[PDB]
């Protein structure tokens, strides 16, 4: 199955995220002790690129999905069958993946032609002048509760920085909910410590 192992490799490569808070109007949110946002469906949810050292040019960010329960690691993550034949197409994502990117017009979904896991790919941009981070906005198409996808399994998001001709320079992952309330959601799986 699709590694998961923290790597920073050369460039130092570490995810950060917005310290959002469990207030009640929160979107998006992301627990430090659990190393797991908390997101309401199709809702920007930005994830922070952090470098020690700016990657080569042709730089690629790819986001994938996995279940985290081992014996649910081999089945591929993807939107159920009600979402998929639904309307919410931004016309370039495919209508089955969970994870899109929002308001980048380079934006590249691929269908592994031997594995068939889904994922998402944009051209990686420094940072902002002013700035020590690159931010993505991702989207999750699919609520953790739809009882015909995910149905309420823990999945992981696999975030891989790879060079013009894909080869790995770094990986980090997060684990993800995708749920109505994300401010209560995390603190009530923070109340269990
Ligand atoms: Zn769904």
């Amino acid at each position: 199955v699709p590694s998961q192992k923290t790597y920073q490799g050369s460039h130092g490569f570490r995810l950060g995220f917005l310290h959002s808070g469990t207030a009640k109007s929160v979107t998006c949110t992301y627990s430090p002790a659990l190393n797991k946002m908390f997101c309401q469906l199709a809702k920007t949810c930005p994830v922070q690129l952090w470098v020690d050292s700016t990657p080569p040019p042709g730089t690629r960010v790819r986001a994938m999905a996995i279940y985290k329960q081992s014996q649910h690691m081999t089945e591929v993550v993807r939107r159920c069958p009600h979402h998929e034949r639904c309307s919410d197409s931004d016309g370039l994502a495919p209508p089955q993946h969970l994870i899109r990117v929002e308001g980048n017009l380079r934006v590249e979904y691929l269908d592994d032609r031997n594995t068939f896991r889904h994922s998402v790919v944009v051209p990686y941009e420094p940072p902002e002048v002013g700035s020590d981070c690159t931010t993505i906005h991702y989207n999750y198409m699919c609520n953790s509760s739809c009882m015909g996808g995910m149905n309420r399994r823990p999945i992981l998001t696999i975030i891989t920085l790879e060079d013009s001709s894909g080869n790995l320079l770094g990986r980090n992952s997060f684990e993800v909910r995708v749920c109505a309330c994300p401010g209560r959601d995390r603190r009530t799986e923070e109340e269990n410590l």
